[PDB]
């Protein structure tokens, strides 16, 4: 329900390493990474490009593994 995921604050380029001002906090569905994991989140990379508004998604950094 109240479920609030990692959203793309902007787009973020492949191979880039994430920092706070790229990620927001929302509920969307389907559920992605939980909003708790932005901390742990900064500096891995992402492996494809996330547009503005996207869900991270698990499989879309490389080393995340929760």
């Amino acid at each position: 329900a109240n479920q609030a995921s990692v959203v793309a604050n902007q787009l973020i380029p492949i191979s880039t390493a994430l920092t706070l001002v790229m990620m927001r906090s929302e509920v969307v569905t389907p559920v992605g990474i939980p909003a708790e994991d932005i901390p742990r989140l900064v500096s891995m990379t992402v492996n494809r490009a996330v547009p503005l508004g996207t869900t991270l998604m698990p499989d879309m950094v490389k080393g995340y593994a929760a």
